Parts: structure tokens; sequence; C-alpha cells
């Protein structure tokens, strides 16, 4: 069960109408979110509506991906996130499908924090799943 699945989006940019956060978590391969292109940070997460236990995500990246990138969990209250700790990261991302495992843990809101490009636009995913 994808508990990411049309739940609530925020992202630190879009490059383009039509590529909002949203799009990475509607189920459907063919929609992404794509950011603003550059060196900066980017980020997308997921309200996931109620604090679940969670252990797994599974990126679906289109082809300008983060090489490196953490997975990071919030349980902060209300809509609006400020804390958060990184689960997971990398700086050996190969793109395509990254299917992720980390301890199981309390969370509200899920954020994948890309740091590394692998190409010079921005980062995009068409999906974003999040897993007990």
């Amino acid at each position: 069960h994808n508990l990411a699945l049309n739940k609530a989006t925020a992202t630190s940019s879009i490059e383009t109408a039509g590529h909002e956060g949203d799009k990475a978590v509607d189920g459907n391969a063919a929609t992404r979110w794509a950011s603003a292109y550059g060196a900066s940070p980017q980020w997308i997460y997921i309200n996931l509506g109620s604090t679940q236990s969670i252990s797994r995500v599974k990126l679906n990246w289109e082809d300008a991906y983060a090489t490196a990138y953490s997975i990071q969990v919030s349980n902060d209250s209300g809509s609006t996130p400020t804390n958060w700790t990184t689960v997971y990261s990398t700086t050996t991302g190969d793109g395509a499908i990254d299917d992720i495992t980390f301890a199981a843990t309390n969370a509200k809101f899920v954020r994948v924090y890309a740091t590394t490009r692998a190409t010079a636009y921005g980062y995009s995913l068409w999906e974003f799943e999040v897993y007990g």
C-alpha cells in the first residue's frame, strides 16, 4: 500500500506548470514533478496525513536524477514541517528506480532532499512512493 498516493505535497520549486509535486504522487508513471534548474538543493515532501510507521521509499526518477540525496522524516504537528531527520542518504544514486529501505520509523512527512544532480537541469520524479 503506497501511503503517498494522492497525498498533499510541497516542493522547493517547479520547472513549469504541470510539473508540480502532486505529479509525483498520482500513481501515473507518465506525469512528474520537476524542479527548477541549477546547483541549488531541491526537495519534495509528502504530508502522510497521520503518523505512519514507514520503512521503504520507492523513487522513479526521470533522466534528471539525483546522484546524492537523502530521505528524511518529520513528526511535526500541523501542515508545515520544519524539523527533518535523515533516515537514508546516498552519494551513488544511479537513477531510474531507487528502491530504498531503512529502519522502521514513525513519520507524518517524508522528504526527498536532493543535493547533487546527474545532469545540468534540475531534479525530476515520475513517482515518489512510501511504504510500511
